[PDB]
DNA sequence: TTTTT
């Protein structure tokens, strides 16, 4: 039974000198078990000595200084655990996901402390997860811009902040482990909790794994949520309108969607229906041209000769060669016309719309009659399980070194292949949840103006006729109206600001309605953005351009990483 | 409005 720990470390902001000033660790099954040193070699000692596994909140941060020690203290990087030898697994993208010390074996018992990242499991700031959870946190921060030399001596209060940070992520991860949740990350909870529910048996019999070759065409038809802003409103600002969100979008398509599983079953042309075979993936040649007054829908893979990340309204000239799932095809059928078209090949699944019920009746019956962390969790296990599915197979990462500088480098590690789970249903459940959101925005195409994978935004206050019966507050799959303002600006697809209606219900802001207001809450949507930037935004000022040098960034320094104020721009 | 100091 190995141990498990919460730590965080404290660090210098100077470019030059950067280390630990301050650490801590608490035995997450014991919290009375806890230690707040200033000193790393200390803390290093004690990270090998313990042979348990320990979960720093944002592995990214704290995993530097970690390595940075173990390459000036007897250990380099080793592919397959080695005496004084540390194995990691880091993403292609600069995503922690651990660091395995080893420190030799005992006969076959690897002895080793892995070091994990909570964040990959309670996806969230600390300061979230303490009010979502409902977990003690003290308010304010340590002062960061405070002379600390070595050896320098933590007061009652910095030791204070220490200790309530790791109880922090210790009394949310305890929860979790208190349940099975023991995985590496959110994800793999989800698909865990998952596989309990339906018996492994019955997952390996209805989620065969599919050959390399199989899965590589069926991913040539996934795709992420449907973001997109009409042209026709592109960067100018605009009176009032409503937003509306779908009552948890993914959820709700894996609850009463027709959903594939099984055996594949290739064909040549085009599909023939089969009703034991229902769903099916075609891989098709053809033009198009955009229906005058539909939506675009058709995204050709970014970085090719198509402009990446825009729907096209037409393929213009060039011929196209799309793998599109039915549901993606009945819809491009009804706002394109096609032309010169090829049907090459595909794949049929066997499919039911039973396959998540009890998964999705447990979690939610949970997160119902919960309150505070359980609810939270309960959530999280509900929204983290289509993601799943739709596996990324190549596990291709970097490999830490040494770099020229005294501080820490990268570069691309050798090429590694996980099993692929079950693509064709992430395929689908994306491709319905899109088929929710592009057929409502279409419905109100004369009031549309900007769609963002659950939620559709339209000008004016009235609830529109078309989208009337399909509009509740809290019913699965159906549209929350969440909002409405007096006016807005968008600028281009995630980043936009409104002046929403505010008004009192029992003491506190919440929105209102023309006929109901009183005030006008700013809001600022951006990516990148933060609470600093933003009190700067204002309509004026809110265009194509706007900058400020206040996005700090990871500069990897000799020791560890330091946060350089650098520029944001809106581009 | 990735989340860390």
């Amino acid at each position: 039974p190995r141990k498990m720990y919460s730590c965080a470390f404290e660090t210098t902001t100077k470019v030059e000198d950067c280390r630990v000033w301050a650490y801590g660790y608490m035995n997450i099954e014991d919290h009375s078990e806890y230690k707040i040193g200033n000193s790393l070699d200390e803390f290093m000692a004690w990270v090998l000595k313990v042979q348990a596994d320990l979960y720093f909140h944002n592995l990214k941060f704290a995993g530097a200084f970690i390595i940075n020690w173990l390459e000036r203290n007897g250990f380099k990087w080793s592919a397959d655990g080695l005496p004084n030898t540390y194995n990691t697994i880091i993403s292609r993208m600069g995503q922690w996901y651990m660091i395995d010390i080893c420190l030799g074996y005992k006969g076959k018992r690897k002895i080793h402390t892995v070091i994990y990242d909570s964040l990959k499991k309670l996806p969230f700031p600390v300061k979230k997860i303490a009010k979502d959870f409902k977990l003690t946190v003290l308010k304010g921060d340590i002062d960061y811009h405070k002379e600390r030399p070595v050896g320098y001596k933590i007061t009652p209060e910095e030791y204070a902040y220490i200790k309530n940070d790791i109880q922090i992520i210790a009394e949310a991860l305890l929860i979790q482990f208190k349940q099975g949740l023991d995985r590496m990350t959110a994800g793999s909870d989800s698909l865990k909790g998952f596989k309990d529910i339906i018996t492994t048996k019955k997952f390996k019999k209805v989620f065969p794994t599919l050959s390399l070759g199989l899965d590589k065409e069926v991913r040539y038809a996934y795709r992420g949520g449907f973001t997109w802003l009409n042209d026709r409103f592109k960067e100018k600002e605009i009176g009032e309108g409503m937003v509306f969100d779908v009552n948890s979008l993914y959820p709700a398509q894996m609850y009463s969607r027709l959903l594939p599983y099984g055996e594949p079953i290739v064909f040549e042309g085009k599909y023939v229906w089969d009703e034991d075979y229902p769903l099916h993936i075609q891989h098709i040649r053809c033009e198009f041209e955009l229906k005058e007054g539909y939506i675009p829908t058709i995204q050709i893979k970014r970085s090719r000769f198509y402009k990446g990340n825009e729907y096209l309204k037409s393929s213009g000239g060039e011929i196209a060669d799309l793998w599109l799932s039915n549901v993606d095809l009945e819809l491009m059928k009804e706002h394109y016309d096609l032309y010169n078209v090829e049907y090459i090949s595909g794949l049929k699944f066997k499919a039911t719309t039973g396959l998540f019920k009890d998964f999705i009746d447990k979690w939610t019956y949970i997160k119902t009659t919960s309150e505070g962390a359980i609810k939270q969790l309960a959530k999280l296990m509900l929204n983290s399980l289509y993601g799943k599915f739709a596996s990324n197979p190549d596990v291709t990462g970097k490999v830490p070194y040494l770099k020229e500088n005294g501080a820490l480098g990268f570069r691309l590690g050798e090429e590694e292949t996980k099993d692929p789970v079950y693509t064709p249903m992430g395929v689908f459940i994306t491709a319905w949840a899109r088929y929710t959101t592009i057929t409502a925005a279409q419905a109100c195409y004369d009031r549309i103006i900007y769609c963002d994978t659950d939620s559709i935004h339209l000008t004016g206050t009235e609830i529109p006729d078309v989208i009337k019966d399909i509009v509740d507050p809290k019913k699965l799959g159906y549209w929350a109206h969440e909002s409405t303002f007096k006016r807005a600006k968008y600028l281009r697809q995630k980043t936009y600001i409104q002046d929403i209606y505010m008004k009192e219900v029992d003491g506190k802001l919440v929105e209102g309605s023309p006929d109901d207001y009183t005030d006008i809450k700013f809001s600022v949507k951006c990516a990148g953005m933060t609470d600093k930037i933003k009190k700067e935004v204002t309509f004026e000022n809110f265009k194509v351009g706007f900058s400020r040098k206040m996005k700090p960034k990871p500069v990897q320094v000799p020791g560890g990483v330091v946060l350089v104020d650098d520029t944001f721009t809106i581009k």
